[PDB]
């Protein structure tokens, strides 16, 4: 039930961490 | 209900995969240019 | 409870669907 | 608990604003040059 929602959330955080330093690698990879 | 959380957060993760995908296309873009 | 949950769920996509079109004017940008 | 998934939908929401605002900067960046 509400361990399933956590453990969803706790990957979808993973992919936002993922997704934050491909922005930093871009901003780099730009100035 | 429950179900609609569920879906939700299918969503949630294919617009997740789909944007570390357009990120990526543009990492690689610019690491030629 | 629950209901709560899904209405942060809702609004999280929308961030989600907001940097997409970002993302998608950044390339436009780029090439 | 409940608590732990009220937290975490919080910390998720900080990281899209972050998001959005690492993007935008870029956005503006290019913007220009």
């Amino acid at each position: 039930r509400m361990k399933q929602i956590e453990d969803k959330l706790e990957e979808i955080l993973s992919k936002l961490y993922h997704i934050e330093n491909e922005s930093a690698r871009i901003k780099k990879l730009l100035g």
